[PDB]
């Protein structure tokens, strides 16, 4: 057989020096897989994200990961700039561009606007709608080249309606072959998901398949 491994934690404990933000988390990825992480509010679901990006440090155990990594933060800012610049940076690719605006449905809310993507933003992007803000958010995470995506909670002010396209149209479709961990509240997204973590006060309550957990529960009352 041939491997195609891209994330490993082994036995991984970690603290904040006192009492463990994760403790034995063990679970693997492979490439062009979706991770749901879930797990109540305090977890350690951001925690684990941090500790993918070198930003939290195992006291116990390993973390294997190499590739260039996009994050889409819960409470992502807005740069000054136009909405385009917020979601492609430096590199222009319009036939990329076209495709993350459609998939994050930012489409109709830049064909409403005068200047359409090129209407210049504030820090916060406070004249924005929080669902824009959101798509915006999720949008230059998506558009990114990268080898791991870590989409932490994007979809949580969006309307149910919208949330449940825009993990059709972008999660699992745009991004079909693209490593993904998205940290989720929702069931219909642990279905649709290659494998589960479920996280409790640190540790892990549930690692498998959707068949696995359909076996067994809390995460049936945890979940929408
Ligand atoms: N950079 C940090 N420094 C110190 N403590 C932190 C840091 N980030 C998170 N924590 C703490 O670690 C615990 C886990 O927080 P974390 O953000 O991982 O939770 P979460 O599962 O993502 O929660 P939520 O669903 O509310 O986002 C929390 O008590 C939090 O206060
Ligand atoms: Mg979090």
């Amino acid at each position: 057989s041939l491997t195609t491994t891209e994330v490993v934690m082994e036995n991984v404990t970690a603290f904040w020096g006192g009492t463990p933000v994760l403790k034995d988390i063990n679970f693997k990825i492979e490439r062009g897989q979706l991770l749901a992480v879930a797990g109540s509010t305090g977890a350690g679901k951001t925690s684990l994200l941090m500790m993918i990006m070198g930003e939290l440090e195992p006291s116990e155990g390993k973390i294997k990961h190499s590739g260039r990594i996009s994050f889409c933060s819960q409470f992502s800012w807005i740069m000054p700039g136009t909405i385009k610049e917020n979601i492609i940076g430096v590199s222009y690719d319009e036939y990329r561009y076209r495709s993350v605006i459609k998939a994050c449905q930012l489409e109709e809310d830049i064909s409403k606007f005068a200047e359409k993507d090129n209407i210049v933003l504030g820090e916060g992007g406070i004249t924005l709608s929080g669902g824009q803000r959101a798509r915006i958010s999720l949008a230059r995470a998506v558009y990114k080249d990268a080898d791991l995506y870590l989409l932490d909670s994007p979809f949580g002010y969006l309307d149910v309606l919208t949330e449940k396209e825009i993990f059709e149209s972008c999660v699992c479709k745009l991004m079909a072959n693209k490593t993904r961990i998205l940290v989720t509240s929702k069931m219909e997204h642990l279905k649709k998901a290659d494998k589960i973590l479920i996280l409790h006060e640190g540790s892990s309550y549930f690692y498998g398949t959707f068949s696995e957990l359909q076996n067994l529960d809390f995460s049936s009352k945890l979940m929408g």
